[PDB]
């Protein structure tokens, strides 16, 4: 797999890096987990201490306590503990793990059984030769509850725990207009909203910072619209922008996600829709930033994509089908994604006119016929008058994506897209959405045919079911019929901080509900 | 426990804290560990690759290896290692395992059952953030064999190892004679001893490098003869004197062991014999260091062992009995410990004479009569001529090392000590020895009646097994009869360099053996 490296663009990235403040906290309760069939992923916690009396405490091996940091947190572990009782004679030796859920310190880690990796669940042993101690963990963990367990110590001493805080880190550190909505429902969501971009938002904007700490470009796409109206860090945009367009594949592709530890390398996994967004996320850049100079120059990215991606339609225009991950959508492996991925092409297309008609007028004339073609042949081959759908694939799949993408598109007219909207609430498709990604786009698609009410209604419906279930930042995954849900095969991995959830906050002060 | 420091004595301690000097080493092999009924412990190596081939290799999440380092090595371990395939997306979480024998990384530590603590079994984990990687671990290690498991990785990349090395520690790295010894068993049995008392001589006289890396007083008092003839670090023997001395019981008793970090604290452990020990190991300073302003200044320490030592004596001079661990002697749970220290008292009491006469001459006077008394004693109350031994306790228990002090001791005359010698060769007692400890003291027995022959063919028989089994540095336990035996439960947590078992090298060149 060839790459190119453009060290131009790559030095623009490197000196908009932001500086990373650092604050400390100390935790608010020691608790103990009641298994709960009818709780938060089957476990309650109780308070049962303060810290003041933890620190009072004498443990012994064996022992061991929950700590409840009372909100969610990414940063660096810091501990002063000592010897009670005769003259230390061995090492003491701990482990500590690490959840942003309670279920994450109950449930043992040795059961999972995922295709992600198990190294990204969070745990650390710990001998200490000699007491008192001082310890500063150097990884960065993202979590709420804390389990500490004494494995071993000798019966001739046990061990104290003096004081323990979280050192929290964000780029996030300048000021946050508040919202003005007078609906007390909506405020609560956009709480939640915020505090998850905020964790998100470190040297780069990444996905989640308990996994996969990384920045992706559908991610980046979504994060940028709320940064826009909550932290106006325009600088941060600019450097993920010229992240993506310095390290690309050979032909020019943009990669889906981007590593820059220990230095920049672009991965090796493409997909048809995050491609595309790279011209969205430029369009929106410009809008918000007024930026000229950086969208002229990565202009030449953006015209790139689309002529890659317009090389995926056969003769007579639609996007051609296949069984590879070629496309993202959403995680739901039975979705099939032709039609979906039809209207993110036309979606993108417009707004590379938009960004043509100021960089290449005369590349505009024949976007715009090329516009025309897609939306005929998305009619044609894709609309079913029967169903009042948009059908995918060659089995002729009808989901809740397909509808989304090709309303989003503008395909048709605004009296067709409105009745489709209306055929989604009182006749709902087979293949449903299993994440907030998917549900902003059906919000957005909401708001676009007038649907004001249905869209406010929606939000809280949907993400006022995680702050009734006690979240403190909005989850990676969330089909509410199957709140155990896990694409990767252990809802252990998911991450419960994930900004691409967090567009409720952009939706309540851009719309003003 | 109330304790007493005395700031003057632990200043001239400090002082002469040594210099460590740090020495790098490869590894020589790559080995599988296969389970072998006849062979060290249930495990055989056989060698399956270099270490430039390992270099080569790609390794996956539940690949591991065994690599041998090829001796016994006290220090740190440093690598480095890097990706291959896609670029790396998660961390990569290692196990590593440490050990003095290969059944140390076969046998799973999740299966110790034992009455120390389990953080002395040597093991940590690592999570790796960021691929190429150089680790330098921060705690010392005592092993020959390391074992390296990736637990997880995920399937777009692989890990490989370019370079181990581990960085050996000791505070002997000056000059040291070669034996003279034309018996080439006997030299191999020297090279191994010599080897055991480098590794354990470090900021203090370990015991154990492994285990429990602390000063203790009766092993302080072998390792002293061994490093006469050997490294003649004099320095050392008196730092090791004056922290014994300055932090004492209140009434004035020594501790058994003492701690160095994070300050010198002497434990709350008090042993009737290695008290006493302070005396000898301050009289065979005298003879080899010839360092009359040290003895002078330390003697009112000696003094005060043999003062409170003298007050467990009835009014007949025998000692006292009871069943607490009130004098060590052996790790020999069953034995009887009264007529041993009868011994331990009378060889001490004979050197607090030899000092006396130098410091305290009005002293020696009434220690010469006290001596007479307790030898009288000894023999009315302990000898059973029937028996032709010594018995010890109201159930006049049969035991080796009763023998052995109390011939030591030099009660009665020197033929019957023969005689007591050659029967311990015609009617074995009961109660058998289990450390090279005692064993020990069983040679210097044998040589002191003149039975040298006997002595060599000891030497062989026991510590040359250790080394036909292929020990690279003598144990801490051993009991030729049960190779399995520990007083701590698992032999897995025995030390496997221990320098109370290096007296041989003593021997060998004091005697010219
Ligand atoms: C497809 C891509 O990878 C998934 O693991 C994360 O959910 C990320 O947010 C998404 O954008
Ligand atoms: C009794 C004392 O403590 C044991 O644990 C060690 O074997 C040490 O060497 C010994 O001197």
């Amino acid at each position: 797999v060839m790459m190119t490296r453009h060290p131009n663009f790559l030095r623009t990235a490197e000196a908009l890096r932001p500086a990373l403040s650092r604050q400390a906290h100390p935790p608010i309760a020691v608790v103990e987990a009641h298994a709960d069939a009818a709780a938060l992923f089957g476990w309650r916690a109780e308070p049962v201490s303060t810290l003041a009396a933890f620190y009072q405490r004498e443990l012994s091996s064996g022992d061991s306590v929950i700590i409840d940091f009372g909100s969610h947190y990414v940063g660096y572990l810091h501990f002063l503990c000592q010897s009670a009782g005769s003259p230390p004679d061995a090492p003491a030796h701990l482990q500590l793990t690490f959840g942003e859920t309670l279920s994450e310190v109950c449930e043992p880690f040795s059961d999972y059984q995922g295709w992600l990796s198990s190294s990204w669940l969070q745990q650390q042993d710990l001998w200490l030769d000699v007491l008192p101690a001082e310890i500063d963990l150097p990884r960065r963990y993202c979590f709420r509850y804390l389990k500490v367990e004494v494995k071993a110590v000798s019966r001739k001493f046990r061990l104290q725990f003096t004081q323990i805080e979280v050192n929290a880190v964000t780029s996030a550190s300048g000021a946050c207009p508040a919202a003005t909505t007078s609906d007390p429902q909506l405020r609560a969501i956009d709480n939640v909203a915020v505090l998850t971009l905020q964790n998100c938002m470190q040297e780069v904007f990444e996905d989640g910072p308990k996994r996969d700490r990384r920045l992706w470009l559908g991610d980046l796409r979504l994060q940028a619209l709320v940064n826009d109206v909550t932290f106006a860090r325009h600088d941060l945009v600019r450097r993920c922008l010229y992240l993506f367009a310095g390290h690309t594949r050979e032909d020019g592709m943009v990669s889906a996600n981007v590593f820059v530890q220990p230095d920049v390398i672009a991965d090796d996994t493409f997909l048809f829709d995050y491609s595309l967004f790279f011209v969205d996320v430029l369009y929106n850049y410009l809008q918000s930033a007024e930026d000229m100079a950086t969208a002229r120059e990565l202009w030449p990215t953006a015209r790139r994509q689309v002529e890659l991606a317009l090389t995926r339609c056969d003769a007579s225009g639609v996007v051609r089908d296949s069984d590879d991950w070629w496309v993202f959508i959403d995680w739901q492996a039975s979705l099939n994604k032709q039609a979906a991925a039809q209207g993110v092409l036309i979606y993108c297309l417009q707004r590379a006119i938009w960004l043509a008609e100021r960089f290449e007028p005369e590349l505009a004339v024949s976007y715009r016929q090329r516009l025309q073609q897609l939306k005929s042949a998305a009619l044609d081959a894709l609309w079913d008058p029967q169903q009042g759908f948009y059908v995918s694939g060659a089995r002729r799949q009808v989901s809740w994506a397909s509808q989304i993408w090709l309303v989003l598109a503008e395909v048709g007219t605004p009296q067709q897209r409105r009745e489709i909207m209306r055929n989604l609430e009182k006749n709902p498709p087979a293949v449903a959405m299993n994440t907030p990604y998917l549900r902003h786009h059906y919000i957005a698609a909401l708001l676009q045919c007038g649907l004001r009410d249905e869209a406010i209604a929606q939000i809280k419906a949907y993400w006022g079911a995680m702050v009734d279930y006690g979240a403190d930042t909005f989850w990676e995954i969330f089909d509410p019929a199957h709140p155990d849900f896990s694409p990767y095969g252990s809802k252990l991995i998911n991450s419960y901080c994930h900004a691409w959830s967090c567009t409720p906050a952009w939706f309540i002060r851009q719309y003003g509900l």
